[PDB]
């Protein structure tokens, strides 16, 4: 049982998704996180390669939890009467990027360069694993503060990766690409590039670039902060209106602004310790 094996601590979070508690694995005092989700409110189910019929979040988690990555891993899970319970990695100490930016404002370019890279590597990882995240934002990124290592969370909005069009999107409005606003159609990769464009803006500007639909389809970014002529390029390109004009992950990662990335410890040394 879940109540036997894991010492429940405080509650870290609540919402549309569910409820998430800090927790300790008794069997060796390993930090964990315990996410509970009512079956009642589960929007999108799936079946795992054992047959068993679980929520989609669980399948995806299994797929990406091969080897090491910047993806919060699944360690375990339990079904109950009216809920499923998920044991995830908990790093210690840890703060999510939405809090981090809210607290500390616009990030220095060197720091944003590290974090973005890290996110790109992680998203690449997911795509190799057949998984599309679909809600890529500050709130879904945790920063292990000692290692300076970014880790990806929440696959509630996620899906299997595919090359044909997508026609639902239970992720956030402001981060929604204009092809979805206008047509209720998009493709995973290109739209992922769109949300990464919004993410990079947030990092370097302290706030997201578009508040309303009209601004999004406008497709026009005013920098409120001093940003390098090079970063502005890469942001504007990720936020190109026609998706086919947006870069690929490779093109992002060879863009001049993404040169000389600090590694995670170095990043923490300078910017977090
Ligand atoms: C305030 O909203 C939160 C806050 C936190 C989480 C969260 C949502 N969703 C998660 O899947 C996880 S996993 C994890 C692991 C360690 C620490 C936090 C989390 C969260």
């Amino acid at each position: 049982p879940l109540e036997s094996q894991y010492q429940v601590g405080p509650l870290l979070g609540s919402g549309g998704f569910g409820s998430v508690y800090s927790g300790i694995r008794v069997s060796d005092n390993l930090p964990v996180a315990i996410k509970h989700v009512e079956k009642d409110r589960i929007s999108d189910w799936g079946e795992l390669p054992n047959g068993t019929r679980v929520p989609m979040e669980v399948v995806l988690l299994k797929k990406v939890s091969s080897g090491f990555s910047g993806v919060i891993r699944l360690l375990d899970w339990f079904e109950r009467p009216d809920s499923f319970v998920l044991i995830l990695e908990r790093p210690e100490p840890v703060q999510d990027l939405f809090d981090f930016i809210t607290e500390r404002g616009a990030l220095q370019e060197e720091l944003a360069r590290s974090f973005f890279w890290q996110v790109l590597e992680a998203v690449r990882h997911c795509h190799n694993c057949g998984v599309l995240h679909r809600d890529i934002k500050d709130e879904n990124i945790l920063i292990d503060l000692n290692r300076g290592e970014l880790k990806l969370i929440d696959f509630g909005s996620g899906a299997l990766l595919k090359d044909t069009v997508y026609t639902d999107f239970d992720g956030t409005r402001v981060y929604s690409p204009p092809e979805w606003i206008r047509y209720h159609r998009y493709h995973g990769r290109s739209a992922a590039v769109w949300s990464l464009g919004i993410l990079l803006y947030d990092m370097v500007c302290g706030d997201i670039p578009f508040e309303h639909d009209e601004e999004i389809i406008r497709g026009q970014v005013f920098f409120r902060q001093r940003v390098s002529s090079e970063c502005q390029h890469l942001i504007r390109w990720c936020l190109a209106l026609r998706p086919s004009d947006r870069p690929t992950f490779e093109e992002i990662q060879n863009h001049p602004w993404m040169q000389d990335v600090l590694l995670p410890q170095e990043t923490a040394e300078i910017h977090l310790h």
